[PDB]
């Protein structure tokens, strides 16, 4: 009965592991007459409508959302110790109530609710259920505030609808930030009015050749809006001064020798550089950052900084000294890859650590030192949470430069004690990046993102006391019939005892 169990899933069998699970009593059962009762506010109705949309196809129930009466599913905003993102979920014969201080907390409780319901909830046509929700109480708040997924749309372009699909994948696991890698050597993916060839020329291809693509400002705004409705803050990245061939190919004047390189369709890294010694470089960066900041309601702007291997170290330092303030000039907080730690992060900056177990002590120390100097740390180790990395030598997609990363390796660590010498309170959270050198359609993104994506979300969300591979893998195994019913391809790791 994998597909429609006789009994409800246990209250604690959700990912991320909730901070507190107190099972008891009889379950709630959704039936054809169940109403979704919300507060009389637009933002409460928005979460109710989102929930109703998730449940209508598989139940075939009306599930009206209203602000009157005693509905069997109640979403309510109230004072409580749940913070900006936490919630309480109460379940029993009298109904399900999700209580939070903010809409994002109600939204997170909905993500829990959809895992308490059975896998048939994922289907697009009406199903018998039964639509049971285990009885008891869950109280849940996040460990870290930076819980991020990245999608590379530079190596292969993914359009608005494909990004919305990826957004809905990550929303399941309470990620709250979406990092978009909007430019690299093989593509420039955001239209800039002051430099119109970036998109029309630099966006014209991708890895492997053929058509590429880019977002108009209207499309980018729609991605941001859709992400916001799934409580994801969009963090855009324009990588500089390396990984810049698409821009360089578009404007001859940006290049050291004044010659535009060809458009690049390979998969090498490290070979491109903005010209640090030319004034037009900083006009360009200021134009791009200013236009991107105007489209970005979130707090953060990512300037990259990785693999500027055609930029001599002293020039990289000078470049970063000059461009970091452009970000604050347009009202945003700088984020960069942890190479920025070698180039004097400005106050308030965060750096994203993509090192590995084998990274040298000196490099780790430079990052721990920036943490001591007040730089926030985002942890996305390339041998842990890079979702493009192969599971084993036989994986048919992805890369292997960081070694192989099976499911247990991806999950089985503690952000608080990961980087030697780094103060635990400098760790802002975690990110799971999905690079797309090898991935050109949404099914391939699913196969590499799943099943490690929920594990990185748990590292960002769950208390360290709940962390345990042997019991986590049981909760992970339980996702198989959900993913199967939803059409989500995933790697059936032999480490996981799949349901
Ligand atoms: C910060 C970073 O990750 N840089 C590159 C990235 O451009 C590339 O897509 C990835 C593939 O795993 O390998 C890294 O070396």
């Amino acid at each position: 009965d994998r597909k429609a169990p006789v009994r409800p899933t246990p209250l604690d069998r959700v990912i991320p592991a909730p901070a507190s699970v107190d099972p008891g009593g009889a379950p709630y059962r959704i039936t054809r007459g169940t109403h979704i009762r919300v507060d009389d506010s637009r933002e409460a109705r928005r979460v109710g409508d989102y929930l109703a949309d998730l449940l209508r196809p598989a139940t075939g129930y009306r599930l009206p959302v209203t602000a009157h009466g005693h509905g069997g599913i109640r979403l309510r905003l109230a004072g409580g110790p749940y913070g900006d993102e936490g919630y309480r979920l109460d379940s029993g014969p009298a109904g399900v109530t999700i209580t939070a201080r903010k809409a994002a907390g109600l939204f997170h409780g909905v993500q829990t609710l959809r895992q308490l319901l059975p896998p048939a909830v994922e289907k697009d046509s009406a199903q018998p259920g039964p639509w049971l929700v285990a009885g008891g109480t869950i109280e849940d708040t996040p460990r870290y505030a930076w819980r991020s997924a990245m999608l590379d749309v530079s190596r292969h372009f993914f359009g608005v609808d494909e990004v919305k699909r990826y957004i809905d994948r990550v929303a399941r696991y309470k990620y709250n930030k979406l990092h978009l890698h909007l430019s690299d050597d093989q593509g420039w993916r955001i239209a800039i009015d002051s430099w119109p060839r970036l998109a029309t020329y630099g966006g014209s291809t991708e890895v492997g050749g053929g058509p590429g693509g880019y977002y108009t400002k209207a499309e980018y705004k729609e991605i941001v809006r859709y992400a916001a409705s799934r409580h994801l803050e969009v963090v855009p990245e324009i990588d500089m001064p390396g990984h810049t061939n698409a821009a360089l190919a578009s404007y001859a004047e940006l290049n050291c020798d004044g010659v535009a390189p060809p458009l690049y369709t390979g998969t090498k890294v490290g070979f491109s550089s903005l010209c640090v010694d030319k004034d037009v470089t900083y006009d360009f960066v200021d134009d791009v950052i200013g236009e991107l900041a105007a489209l970005t309601p979130g707090r953060y702007l990512h300037i990259g900084g990785d693999e500027a291997h055609s930029t001599p170290k002293a020039d990289f330092v000078a470049f970063m000294k000059r461009v970091q303030p452009i970000v604050a000039k347009y009202g945003k907080t700088v984020v960069g890859w942890h190479q920025l730690a070698g180039a004097e992060p400005v106050e308030g900056a965060l750096v994203q650590y993509w090192g590995l177990d084998r990274t040298g002590d000196a490099e780790k120390a430079e990052v721990a030192e920036a943490a001591r100097n007040g730089t926030g740390l985002i942890l996305s180790p390339a041998d842990r949470t890079y979702l493009d990395m192969k599971y084993t030598k036989d994986t048919p997609l992805g890369l292997s430069w960081a070694g192989y990363v099976e499911v247990q390796r991806s999950y089985d660590w503690d952000p608080a004690g990961y980087l030697p010498g780094a103060p635990a309170d400098a760790v802002r959270g975690v990110e799971a990046p999905l690079w797309t050198e090898t991935l050109s359609d949404p099914d391939q993104l699913d196969y590499m993102a799943f099943p490690r994506l929920p594990g990185v979300a748990e590292l960002g969300w769950s208390p360290a006391s709940t962390h345990d591979w042997d019991t986590y893998k049981v909760r992970l195994a339980a996702q198989a019939p959900y993913w199967e019913a939803a059409g989500i391809d995933f790697y059936r790791s032999p480490q996981v005892p799949w349901t």
